[PDB]
């Protein structure tokens, strides 16, 4: 798995990026690592954002599929034709395998200015794939052609790089245990939050609200995105714990960044965020718990670079929480794809500071016997 480690890149929340190769002879392009869908798409005509794209022409082992496709996602939007060719990962596994590839030619606030990669690797399961259930994702023709064992895992670090591990599980990258929540449905990666504490104090809501309608783990996200209902109680508390200093309403929507003088940062005034997931034993969970280095996400801008400027990384969802890379950065995360589970572990590169640390952590017991999946 040594040849995998630090196989991601990516620009700050820009997203993190492997390299692939498509066609015969193999074209080189960066493909965004995305569990929160699940088509395969690549820049295939040119775009401004765009340094490079996939030729069709040139690759003798494409296969037209004579049917479009469309993908809307929470933002962003492209559409193309259906296709396969080959598909390689140079520091991945060793093979090469055939894949559907949707060749993207018209897109809508999807690629960026800048952003380093030209592609997405949707990793989630069929049922979520378009045009519909039928287009094989890359990871199930993956498994299906070579000897890959069904499980990858992800260490985002950035703050950027990290490591997809196709195949295992790479002690290297954590320490500690590793914890599993329940993959609850094969779709997204659904998983179900029990509680939710802000400075060890919970929200006291119904749990089926932290999983109105849904509960995904998304690499393609940046943010922590809550159902209103938790994000409205979330603020709240946010903002009563750290209420020695006053930020505008725009800060608290993501619209405006705050500022202070470079290196002087009040962290501590900010509180620690727990999530605990359904345990693998009824009614037991455990938490991983997130810093304010994790969730008040630093933009890089030389201009403003005076000073450190954050952007406040949780925001209101209508569709389910989305557990982004705000919460991924920082634990070693396994898609266990053959046991349905998912595991958290503190990974080798987590922020910390010198008062406090992120953690994954349990068991804890619930005797309120309330199932919080909503149905
Ligand atoms: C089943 C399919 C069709 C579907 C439909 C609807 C929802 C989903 C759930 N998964 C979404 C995921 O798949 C795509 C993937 O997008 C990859 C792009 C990453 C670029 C990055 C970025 C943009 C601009 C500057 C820096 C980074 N975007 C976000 O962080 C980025 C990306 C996305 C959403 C956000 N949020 C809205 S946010 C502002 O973090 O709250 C942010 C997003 O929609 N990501 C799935």
């Amino acid at each position: 798995f040594v040849e995998m480690v630090d196989n991601l890149r990516g620009k700050s929340g820009q997203g993190y990026y492997v390299e692939m190769t498509v066609g015969s002879p193999p074209q080189t392009l960066n493909i965004l690592v995305d569990t929160g869908s699940s088509n395969f798409a690549v820049g295939a005509a040119p775009h401004p954002f765009l340094h490079r794209y996939y030729q069709r022409q040139l690759s003798s082992t494409y296969r037209d599929l004579r049917k479009g496709v469309y993908v809307p996602y929470t933002q962003g939007k492209w559409e193309g034709e259906l296709g396969t060719d080959l598909v390689s990962i140079p520091h991945g596994p060793n093979v090469t395998v055939r894949a559907n590839i949707a060749a993207i030619t018209e897109s809508d606030k999807f690629f960026i200015n800048g952003s380093n990669w030209e592609g997405i690797l949707g990793l989630a399961y069929a049922e979520i794939a378009r045009p519909d259930d039928s287009l094989e994702p890359f990871f199930d023709s993956l498994v299906k052609q070579t000897h890959v064992p069904n499980l990858f895992s992800l260490q985002l670090c950035g703050a950027v790089g990290g490591s997809m591990i196709i195949g295992g599980i790479d002690h290297s990258l954590y320490t500690g245990s590793l914890w599993y929540t329940p993959i609850r449905r094969e779709w997204y990666y659904e998983v179900i939050i029990v509680r939710v504490e802000i400075n060890g104090q919970d929200l006291k809501m119904d749990c089926k609200e932290y999983n109105y309608d849904k509960s995904i783990v998304d690499s393609g996200t940046t943010n922590l995105r809550l159902p209103k209902k938790v994000f409205e109680a979330a603020v709240k508390s946010i903002k009563a714990a750290s209420s020695t200093e006053k930020f505008p309403d725009g800060f608290w929507l993501g619209e405006q960044l705050v500022c202070w003088q470079a290196g002087t940062t009040p962290w501590n005034i900010f509180p620690v965020i727990s999530l605990y997931l359904m345990g693998e034993v009824t009614n037991q969970s455990f938490r991983i718990t997130i810093l304010p280095q994790q969730y008040l996400r630093p933009v890089e801008d030389v201009a403003t670079s005076q000073d450190d400027c954050y952007k406040f990384a949780i925001s209101q969802s209508s569709t389910g929480t989305v557990m982004g890379a705000v919460i991924m950065e920082g634990f070693y995360v396994v898609f266990d794809r053959a046991r349905k589970r998912i595991g958290f572990a503190v990974s080798a590169c987590h922020v910390h500071d010198e008062f406090r640390t992120a953690a994954v952590e349990g068991p804890f017991v619930t005797l309120d016997m309330e199932d919080c999946g909503y149905n």
